[PDB]
């Protein structure tokens, strides 16, 4: 139960409300995901307008329940077992040399779309920093997501750090600390240590002229 939810193309919605040193934005994302290919793809939208940090460093925030996990290790999907009830996801991401952004989501089952909601406050961003200044280049790296559980949190955590490129050659790293908890009351799949290897695309709607992120991204879970 739960897995059922993820069998075929499952809608999408993101809204993100994020706070970053006295300037606020919010994003809103739509699209499909395929837990069973691992495939997500999504526009998303700054309603507020250009934004006050780079596209690239929301990716991360920006439904990991349709994460692929092969048949074998299907006992290890912590995500879609939540479902539909959902999960929280919190994080702490530290850019190096740099500021900090907190995160908090719920994700769940929305009738017929999987939501995700998201807060995020950033501080001590350095004003012509990496971040805000906007010296990233406009891509993303593949990256291993380390997922450990938790037990007596009910749920689990993961580590991983982002290799940002920045545009004179140098990069951007940002350590991810990540905790995910149930809403519900259980049971919930508590999983052996494992990884999700992730690669992603991030291009533009050629026909938008709102500011803008096109994304499309897959995730295989491995390591056991
Ligand atoms: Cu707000």
């Amino acid at each position: 139960k739960g897995e059922e939810l993820f069998t075929g193309v499952v809608p999408i919605l993101i809204e993100l409300d994020g706070h970053v040193n006295g300037h606020c934005f919010f994003v809103r994302g739509e699209g499909e995901g395929d837990a069973t290919i691992g495939k997500l793809s999504l526009k998303f939208i700054a309603t507020t307008g250009k934004l006050p940090v780079p596209w690239p460093t929301l990716v991360t925030t920006l439904v990991q329940c349709f994460s692929r996990y092969p048949d074998h290790m299907k006992r290890h999907d912590f995500f879609k077992s939540a479902m539909p009830e959902g999960y929280v996801q919190e994080r702490t991401i530290y850019f190096k040399d740099d500021g900090t952004y907190k995160t908090r989501a719920e994700v769940k089952f929305e009738g017929d779309t999987l939501v995700n909601r998201i807060e995020l406050k950033g501080i001590d961003f350095k004003e012509d920093g990496n971040i805000l200044g906007h010296k990233l280049e406009y891509n993303f790296n593949s990256h291993k997501v380390y997922i450990t559980a938790d037990k007596q949190n009910n749920g689990i955590k993961a580590n991983f750090t982002i290799r940002h490129n920045v545009e004179d050659g140098s990069v951007q790293l940002a350590d991810h600390y990540q905790q995910n908890t149930p809403i519900g009351d259980g049971p919930v799949d508590l999983p052996d240590d494992h990884y999700l290897s992730t690669q992603t695309i991030l291009s533009k709607d050629l026909n938008e002229k709102r500011d803008h992120m096109v994304l499309l991204e897959y995730v295989t879970a491995a390591g056991i």
